[PDB]
Order: C-alpha cells, then sequence, then structure tokens
C-alpha cells in the first residue's frame, strides 16, 4: 500500500496503553490521526458524564478528522483507547501539503466519513425509534448476529459487560442491570452465568 | 459561488422537483451526486411500523446523494424530499470522480460537509440518547431558530413548523409534541400562535 505507507512516513507514531484518552472533547483541533494498531472508542457524555459510544473505531480508521476543512474548530467526541493503541498523528497542515501532491489520500479519508455518517444516522435512528428497554434488546440480539457471537444449544451467547451495554445505549450500568433482570424474567435472556444467552 | 463551482455546475444536469416531491428513494442503487442550487430538502429515514424520523435539513449549496460516492454498488441510506420548490444538479459518480482528478478542490468542498453532517448527527444522536421527550423538543427549537428561513423578531427568532415535524424530528407523536409545546409555553420558553412559534 504505496500511498498509506508514504502518508505514514509524514506522520509521527506513538504508543498509548489501553485505557488512556487519545482525544479531548472541546480541545482545539489541528491534527489528525491514524490508528496503526489497535482499537479505540468514540465517546460523547450527558452534562452529568455518563457515556454514550458513538463508534468503535480499529486499525485502518483515521481519527480527528472532522476540524480538518474549517479552522477553528473543537473536538466533537473523546476517544479513548480499548485496547494498547499504536497511532500516528499529523498537522492538518501537512495533511493539507499531502493532499495536494495525491488527493487519494482524501479519498480514503472522506470514503470512511461517508461510512461513519451511514452508521451514525441508522444508529440516531433506532435512539429516536426505541425506548431504552427496546435499546437494550436491540443491542443484545445485534450482538448475536455478529461474526464472534457463540454459537449455544439454546440460541445464541455473548460476552459483554453491562458497563458496555450502557456505553453503547447511554445508560448507567445499573439501569442495564435492571432490564437485563426484566429480559430474564421474560424468557428472552439468560444472564446468570459470566455471559448472556440470548434466546433463539 | 465561484469559478469552481460553476465548473462543477457546467458539469451537471440541473433538474427541478417541486414541494413534496421525492428527490431520492432509500434503497435505489446509488450511482449519482445532487447539488441544490436552489431550495431546500428533508433527509428522512423510517422504522418497520413506517414512523418517519428526520436526519436533517439541507440547503441551498448542500450536496446530497453523496455517501454512495466512495464505494460501488452502495444503495441509498435515506429518503430525501423537497420541503420547497428545489433546483437540483446532478451528476453520475463516475464524471464527479473524473473532475476529482482535474481538480481534488471539488472533494474538498463536499468532504467539509460531509464533516459537518457527521458533528451534526452524532451531537443529535447524543439529544436522543440523554435527553427526555422535552429537552430534545427545547434543543430543537433553538437548532431549528437558525435554519436559513428561520429569521427575527422582537423577543428572540420566529419559525413556522408544524407538530409532525418536529415530532419527526425528536422521535416522538404529533400529540405528544402538543402536550410538550403547552408546557414549554407555561414554562415562558417559548409563543405558540399557530404553527408559528417564537423561541426566545
Ligand atoms: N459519529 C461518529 N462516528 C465515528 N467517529 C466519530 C463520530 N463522531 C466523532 N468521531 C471521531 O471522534 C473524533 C473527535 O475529534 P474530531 O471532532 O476532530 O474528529 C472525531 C472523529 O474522528
Ligand atoms: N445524517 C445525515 N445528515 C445529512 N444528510 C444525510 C444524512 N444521512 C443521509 N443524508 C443524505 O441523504 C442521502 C441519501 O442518499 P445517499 O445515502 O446516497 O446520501 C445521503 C446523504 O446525502
Ligand atoms: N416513539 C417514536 N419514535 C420515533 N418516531 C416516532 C415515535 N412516535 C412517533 N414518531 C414519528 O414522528 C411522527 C410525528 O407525527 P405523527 O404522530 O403523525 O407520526 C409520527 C411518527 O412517524
Amino acid at each position: 500500500d504505496p500511498t498509506l505507507e508514504w502518508f505514514l512516513s509524514h506522520c509521527h507514531i506513538h504508543k498509548y496503553p489501553s485505557k488512556s484518552t487519545l482525544i479531548h472533547q472541546g480541545e482545539k483541533a489541528e491534527t489528525l490521526y491514524y490508528i496503526v494498531k489497535g482499537s479505540v472508542a468514540v465517546l460523547i457524555k450527558d452534562e452529568e458524564g455518563k457515556e454514550m459510544i458513538l463508534s468503535y473505531l480499529n486499525q485502518g480508521d483515521f481519527i480527528g478528522e472532522l476540524g480538518l476543512f474549517e479552522e477553528g474548530q473543537e473536538r466533537s467526541a473523546w476517544v479513548r483507547a480499548k485496547t494498547a493503541c499504536e497511532v500516528a498523528e499529523i498537522s492538518y497542515k501537512k495533511f493539507r501539503q499531502l493532499i495536494q501532491v495525491n488527493p487519494d489520500i482524501l479519498m480514503r479519508l472522506s470514503a470512511q466519513m461517508a461510512r461513519r455518517l451511514q452508521v451514525t444516522s441508522e444508529k440516531a435512528g433506532n435512539l429516536a425509534f426505541l425506548d431504552v428497554t427496546g435499546r437494550i434488546a436491540q443491542t443484545l440480539l445485534n450482538l448475536a448476529k455478529q461474526p464472534d457471537a457463540m454459537t449455544h444449544p439454546d440460541g445464541m451467547q455473548i460476552k459483554i459487560t453491562r458497563q458496555e451495554i450502557g456505553q453503547i445505549v447511554g445508560c448507567s450500568r445499573e439501569t442495564v442491570g435492571r432490564i437485563l433482570k426484566m429480559l430474564e424474567d421474560q424468557n428472552l435472556i439468560s444472564a446468570h452465568g459470566k455471559t448472556i444467552v440470548v434466546y433463539g
């Protein structure tokens, strides 16, 4: 991948342990990132710091792109390493020079913006159409259809903490706890184990 | 406008769409890029029961139908419907990609708008997640008060909007919108006069 490697030679590259914060919402946006290895969560918060994950981003993903096309913008979200990460960074100013040399690097970036918009639009859809019970139910169902969902004699089973579920739908761990109990008692799932079984 | 947009537009056909006509249908094969020369549109998606949600309004100078551009074989991710009479330039993706090669600035213009839509749709996903239906409505009326067609008034801004529209934006029924709008004007936050609302 000649264009990528060229792009990266113009970056500086650093390692970040899991749980460390790469981007703080509200900071001035002046640099672009690219994930060389690992995974990050893109997070927003309510006024009391309850979190919602807008996306996971993985190796090959650009981050910090949204301040690129107009000066004076702030980071729109927190971005937090979910595993140990290797992350390339480059100033918007140097990136813009790179685009002049070869606009393919802009194509790649824009393709990812367009995917993100489709996915975030779909999520806003579910947030409008579903209450917190439906959100959690549709999350568990989505997760059971993932390539990594394990077969179970009674349906599919998943590994996912209550806090992670809470991050997906933007509710507390305890709210998740209560609604999982309700869904168990409605005979839709079982969560009495260290994992979750979605029936059917 | 500038010589670059005019260059781009001379490679487009201009089509007219009457108010309430659909420009783009969800699920259609995406092979075409659009640009709004005049007028305004609504972007909509739907739940399995035919409930509609307004993801966004877009206006003169806005690109539409861009999300299929970066990868072949995609579907339209939403319906796009004329809110007023519209004049809309259109061009095939393939021909757009050729233009990008002559002058990458036209891709820059487009990517700028994608970045803005991702910021706006993320903030909206947060609203839907974190706010109760009343907070969604009170935030929506501010956002509406800075659409191109929301003009001034002694005690703040003034807008025209239906209950159905608001309900489509925040995710609730007209009836519920009616009850909340009533609450909001007791809380001396607005005054309503038919379909026209003054936002303080
Ligand atoms: N809805 C989203 N989906 C995926 N990534 C996002 C989303 N919102 C923000 N981001 C990423 O989080 C970053 C926060 O900083 P920026 O606003 O500079 O750029 C942002 C994007 O790279
Ligand atoms: N969240 C959004 N904000 C603004 N416009 C959007 C949004 N989602 C979809 N659209 C527009 O609606 C169009 C539907 O067709 P496309 O998916 O080709 O391209 C889409 C975008 O131009
Ligand atoms: N709970 C909901 N979540 C998302 N959208 C809704 C919900 N309830 C109603 N809507 C949509 O918003 C519209 C507002 O006007 P109507 O009540 O005619 O029809 C409504 C539905 O299409």
